[PDB]
């Protein structure tokens, strides 16, 4: 249970979907997230799980609204990009066409995924070496069903899945 | 839009998930199928759950204060399928059946055949609208054998193909 790597062994049982989450402002921003989770309905409330060591913990914080992008099979290299602690953080990425911008809060969503959620940051909930971050929703869109990007077992798989 | 149920859940349902049972033991065992379950913290090892405010676990979590969790496999979709249905017998001696084993520490009931096993202790439980997030510290976690993986999909059970090399 203290062992990392046999712990999250464990936890990678439990399949995910994957998202990317996002802030706008002055210094946009981008992560990978499957803590993804939806919360209620009345009011409509999801929430994400981010690193307290992470720079999205401080954007989110700094920033108090994001977006959600939850990525079809083909977007695992999006995926993989803003999992990526080495990659560029510079806010040109976000003006590629590659990239929408939330209407509500203008936070880069990502063209192609599955669904889009624009939230307002409603609270931020302690939860050891992560906090727990629940938005309530401003603004959701689902687009065209197609083959859903799935992380398990520590792998990326595809999902089938048609209208 | 967002004031439709039907809707909403129709957005939510583009994220694919697992599925859980979650259970506690003590005098009236209970379980329900969950699917907000999350992996959350690794030091302290931290899980949680989102749980219905009309729920019944909701208030078995909070006066028991402990509670099982079980990953399902593909072919544990029936299970899945009772333990959401609100309309379900109640018997807390369907947990001595022999589909079910007994949490060491909590005494939770835990799903045969299951991809994983989690005990926990609930740490806090937050206020999140018509849910609240139960947090869990582990008390033990383990991982059985890697098989077929019940997922929930755009409102529809899939089975995720997997096995061990
Ligand atoms: C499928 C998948 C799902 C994921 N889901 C989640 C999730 O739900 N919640 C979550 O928090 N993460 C999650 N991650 C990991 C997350 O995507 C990466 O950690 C991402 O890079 C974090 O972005 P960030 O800018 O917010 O934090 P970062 O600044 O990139 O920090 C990431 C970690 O690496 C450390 N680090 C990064 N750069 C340095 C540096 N120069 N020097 C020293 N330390 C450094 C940080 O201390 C931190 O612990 C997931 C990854 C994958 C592949
Ligand atoms: C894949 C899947 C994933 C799921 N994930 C979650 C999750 O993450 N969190 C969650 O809370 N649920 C989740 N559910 C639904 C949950 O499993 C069911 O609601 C289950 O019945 C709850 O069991 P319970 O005893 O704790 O609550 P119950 O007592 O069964 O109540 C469940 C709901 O039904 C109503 N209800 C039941 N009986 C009555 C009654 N006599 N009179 C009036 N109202 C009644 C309650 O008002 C309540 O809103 C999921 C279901 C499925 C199929």
């Amino acid at each position: 249970l203290r062992d990392s790597r046999s712990l999250r062994g464990i936890f990678s049982s439990f399949a995910t979907g994957v998202t990317v989450v996002t802030v706008g402002g002055d210094s946009p921003h981008a992560m990978t997230a499957n803590s993804f989770t939806s919360v209620s309905l009345d009011p409509p409330l999801i929430l994400v799980c981010v690193e307290c060591d992470a720079a999205m913990h401080g954007s989110l914080l700094e920033v108090g609204s994001f977006g959600v992008s939850v990525l079809a099979a083909d977007q695992q290299h999006v995926a993989l990009l803003y999992a990526n602690r080495w990659r560029p953080r510079d806010p040109t990425q976000f003006d590629r066409p590659g990239w929408a911008r939330g209407a509500r809060t203008g936070a880069p969503l990502a063209r192609g995924a599955l669904a889009w959620f624009e939230c307002a940051l409603w609270r931020a909930y302690d939860a050891g070496d992560h906090s727990i971050f629940v938005g309530r929703l401003l603004t959701a869109e689902r687009h065209d069903r197609r083959d859903a990007l799935v992380y398990h077992s520590g792998q990326f798989r595809g999902l089938p899945d048609r209208a």
